[PDB]
């Protein structure tokens, strides 16, 4: 029993998170095999981001201008290339810590472990999700640029985000591991601003079938609803259109608690309607929308209370 | 900017992490130099449950090695597993009491193998709102100061209400409870106001102020108020704890207590504060302190 927001254990990254220095600034950086992987502006000054040609900045810089640091050692570049916004360092030492990995581009809903790290150091480890405007609220200060997001299903890392920047809503956008941004933003200090976001729809679906197999049933009605109807009041609180790829991806929740995808829909089409009335829904006076409908298969129990 | 609810890296946990099978129960264990700790209910008179048992009638696993059991010994609700090898793995640590209202990360575990880690408070009823299923008994809280991990508490039982209980490492639990199944049950739990005010202090540095007001009060009637909404008396050392807090966002300890007084008789009215619609009591005044300075491990 019970419903926490729960990230992955993060020690298989730990052993990865290495500190990249180039002239004045330092950030974070991802050393595996003999690669590290780090935000391209690492090689910009302040000055630069407005308008920076990275392949021009790049150019003047020889592999003795980075400064890379694992632990209190200091590696070697032997190579240098960009890969869309991201740097590749080339070291002369394999990280012996390696794990099994995957670099995998994720879809907006997406849940995700972020390890917050600053000057090469992890400070901290918690779960989000790649919000439909394609940021993400996490938690970071000046200093945690190229700390990483992962999955790690069966013990093999799936690295799918890097931080990259701090938007002026407090938001946060970022890259893939192979340095192509998620949604319209650029690694430069322009008028960009994050996009209107919404709730993610199936999120909150998967979490109202975890409330009922942890034993809450408060919420549902006897009635249902046809999926364009659902979208039609869904749109009206700014929540994501619900597709029928969402509703065959519910039907694990809606076989093991015995209620049909389209009456979970009629119930947050009322509480969208009604609020809480002072009740909570595992522990929450919102209806939350970070926990994928893997995300509950995962946590919560097989048999429902 | 931002505000989460962060655990510490659980990597220096993780290398201790193993399975310990007795018969037929099976749970998790931590393998600290030749020593590997669990809950005794692996094995009630528990001393004459023990006296049965031989060392080989204990199997600990270790990733894909078995260890080999050559001792074994009871302190309180805690068995101690003498082994063959020394944990390679094993960090600098200690092991630590803590106190309702302190914070602490969970690696919670299954088969000796971790699954994921979250952040909770020890409650002041004693119990922890925590998120585990069978098999997770051996899973174990801490916390990291530097390069040292603080092992505060090691899983037992569920109560009826899907609460979590269990003890320190020496073995000695949090809260009336027992190691058996018999009725028990948590008692009226309250809310940890000094972590309130921890909370709405870090909602200020974060530019969430519709909640401040031009008030103060005293420690005696915000007391008074307290009590009423089943909140935990706030202390002198409670207000000397947020010195800092205050210090940095210019608003009194006792000035920020006359906001919580109007959330607690008047709620938000739609309102949020970091995306929360309910006031948050599992963050203490020195996680608001590290999670707003980037303190590193
Ligand atoms: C308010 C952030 N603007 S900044 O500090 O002037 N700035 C400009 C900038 C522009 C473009 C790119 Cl790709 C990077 C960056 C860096 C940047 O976003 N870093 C930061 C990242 N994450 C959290 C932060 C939290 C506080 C401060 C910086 C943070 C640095
Ligand atoms: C609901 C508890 N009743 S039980 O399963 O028969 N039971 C009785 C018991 C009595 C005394 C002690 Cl020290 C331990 C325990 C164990 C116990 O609390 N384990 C469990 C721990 N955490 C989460 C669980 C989530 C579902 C089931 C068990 C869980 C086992
Ligand atoms: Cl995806």
């Amino acid at each position: 029993s019970g419903f926490r927001k729960m990230a992955f254990p993060s020690g298989k990254v730990e052993g990865c998170m290495v500190q990249v220095t180039c002239g004045t600034t330092t950030l974070n950086g991802l050393w595996l095999d003999d690669v590290v992987y780090c935000p391209r502006h690492v090689i910009c000054t302040s000055e630069d981001m407005l308008n920076p040609n990275y392949e021009d900045l790049l150019i003047r810089k020889s592999n003795h201008n980075f400064l890379v640091q694992a632990g209190n050692v200091q590696l070697r570049v032997i190579g240098h290339s960009m890969q869309n916004c991201v740097l590749k360092l080339k070291v002369d030492t394999a990280n012996p810590k390696t794990p099994k990995y995957k670099f995998v581009r994720i879809q907006p809903g997406q849940t995700f472990s972020v390890l917050a790290c600053y000057n090469g150091s992890p400070s901290g480890v918690y779960q989000c999700a790649m919000r439909p405007n394609f940021t993400i609220k996490g938690s970071f200060l000046n200093g945690s640029c190229g700390s990483v997001g992962f999955n790690i299903d069966y013990d093999c890392v799936s690295f799918c985000y890097m931080h990259h920047m701090e938007l002026p809503t407090g938001v946060h956008a970022g890259t893939d591991l192979e340095g192509n941004f998620y949604g319209p933003f650029v690694d430069r200090q322009t008028a960009q601003a994050a996009g209107t976001d919404t709730t993610i729809t199936v999120n909150v679906l998967a979490w109202l079938y975890a409330a009922v197999i942890n034993g809450d049933r408060w919420f549902l009605n006897r009635f249902t609803t046809t999926l364009n109807d659902f979208n039609l009041v869904a749109m009206k609180y700014n929540y994501e259109p619900l597709t029928q790829d969402h509703v065959d991806i519910l039907g694990p929740l809606s076989a093991q608690t015995g209620i049909a995808v389209l009456d979970m829909c009629a119930s947050l089409k009322e509480l969208l309607q009604n609020g809480m009335n002072g009740r909570t829904i595992l522990g929450s006076a919102l209806l939350e929308d970070e926990f994928t409908p893997f995300d509950v298969v995962r946590q919560c129990s097989g048999v429902t209370f």
